[PDB]
């Protein structure tokens, strides 16, 4: 049972390099736009307090250089739309794929196809932290990459990176550039809500681990919705609700294990610890898996 | 500090299904050859107790099935290199891309692009263990899977997927057809090794902790490699080659620690455990980062 990613070839074919004045980052072209983060349009100092509408109202078409391959992409216009830059260009993608923008619910996954200069690097999965910040892995020049899942050939986008928070956990936009949490985008200090664990992934992934062979953690108990929720709110973690029982569905008819026996095998994990044993090779409860990543693996 | 695994666009355009009879895997796709795991040619009852050569025999061109997507590709040619089948096929893949076939090292790491009818499904990076086995994921009709790693657009495939083995664990080939460790495609009772940590890697994570600044770890002593290689097999970790010091090099370059003197510290570790601390916010010492996935992730 591994974090696994969607294929990222489809996503590939839409990234671009996006340049005004000495800032460069990624962008997203998709028919003949391309999107990326608004803040190309800063200079270094800008960043540190920008004033959006005016620094764009001074800029022209010919002030972005967009870039595929090798191959200039002219543009013929250019708006804004929240944080995210949407620059018309004078060539449609051949390589467009079926796609949607989708604003995601904390606890989702995702893939992330990491790019600098317009080129993809790494593809990894993510989940939406409760706080809204995401555990990613960016360097400088990665703004503008995009986080999406793919359904039957459709992707369906629902991040744009944009920002690293100064403990390491990253913040970004939907694709209509609006952000994921309390953040913006101006380079100044700013912290993040404190974070909760996702209940119904870690129990999604339990599942996981009984479906692997390993049971080591399970008990003879089991508990009430509601008794549950107290202790998991004792321990920083999200509540569970009716919809989680009932998504969860599938996973205890597969195990036939109840969702609340599963419930009461979290409650002793988080009032006695682990002990030192691991569930599918981890020392902690992971909880970036959903139910449905779950089944699909 | 999280795996990463190689785009695998270059990867997707290759892969198509072959089917033999009622069996159906995946097959790589590569100028005018399609690569496939050779038990396609296998009913369920032949996988008992195969004999590939006499199975081939009453075989011809017109009993394979290569389809990408649902466009057949008529196969004009067929012959079987160790446990892979060769398809010569009349059409050469325009999405070939720029690739060698090698053979990986217990330790290296690489992508795997989970497939099923020929129709991508998923990626993640795998190691391959001290005992020639993956801790994958796999699923019916994932074989001809292949992995691979890239390096300036050229892509080096070195594992294609041929089973599972009762632990979980999964066992295939290179891309000529010779087995990973001492396995064969017959079903029919085989067992995973006991297996040894990765102590390559374990240095290359240490290197990684040292360069994002937690160094806690590091000692005050050194050791020679053969003093070291012996008590390191005292705890079931890996001996080193001559290979694995120079590959961490660079690490050890660019942090100042020499190789034997994080072998040194190592060693402690390993003797006296982590007392409740951890290292990059881990208490286990991760065995599947190796040098190249250091550098690959911070550069
Ligand atoms: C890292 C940092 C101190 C710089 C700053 N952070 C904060 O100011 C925070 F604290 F508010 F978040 C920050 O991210 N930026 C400063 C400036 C843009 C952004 C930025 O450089 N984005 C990079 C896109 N290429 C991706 C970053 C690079 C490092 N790793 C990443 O992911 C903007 C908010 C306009
Ligand atoms: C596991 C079975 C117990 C099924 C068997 N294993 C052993 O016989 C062993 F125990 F010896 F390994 C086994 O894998 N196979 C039996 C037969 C081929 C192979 C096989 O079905 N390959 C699948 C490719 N589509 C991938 C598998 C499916 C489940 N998960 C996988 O990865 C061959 C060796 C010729």
């Amino acid at each position: 049972f591994r974090k696994m990613a969607f294929p990222s070839g489809k996503v590939e074919g839409c990234m671009v390099q996006v340049t005004c004045g000495t800032t460069t980052l990624n962008g997203l072209w998709l028919d003949d736009v391309v999107y990326c983060p608004r803040h190309v349009i800063c200079t270094s100092e800008d960043m540190l307090n920008p004033n959006y509408e005016d620094l764009l109202i001074r800029k022209s078409n010919h002030n972005f250089l967009v870039q595929a391959g090798n191959v200039q992409l002219r543009v013929i216009g250019h708006s804004m739309q929240n944080c995210v830059l949407k620059l018309k260009v004078d060539t449609a993608n051949p390589k467009t794929p079926k796609y949607k923008f989708v604003r995601i619910q904390p606890g989702q996954t995702f893939s992330v196809l990491a790019c600098y200069n317009g080129s993809p690097s790494g593809v990894y999965q993510c989940a939406m932290r409760p706080n809204f910040t995401i555990k990613g892995s960016f360097l400088n020049g990665s703004c503008g990459s995009v986080g999406f899942n793919i359904d039957y050939d459709c992707v369906s986008f629902c991040y744009m990176h944009h920002m690293e928070l100064p403990t390491g956990v990253h913040a970004g936009t939907d694709l209509e550039g609006n952000f994921y949490g309390p953040f913006f985008d101006r380079q100044t200090a700013q912290a993040a809500g404190t974070d909760t664990t996702i209940t119904v992934n870690v129990l999604a992934w339990l599942y996981a681990a009984v479906i692997n062979g390993d049971r080591w953690f399970l008990n003879r108990f089991t508990t009430t919705l509601n008794d549950f929720n107290l202790v998991a709110m004792k321990y920083n973690y999200e509540p569970l609700t009716q919809d989680h029982v009932d998504i969860l569905g599938p996973l205890s008819a597969q195990t036939g294990i109840a969702v609340l026996d599963m419930c009461a095998s979290l409650k002793e994990l988080l009032q006695n610890g682990m002990n030192g044993r691991t569930i599918l090779g981890s020392a902690l409860l992971e909880d970036e898996f959903t139910p449905f990543d779950v089944v699909r693996q």
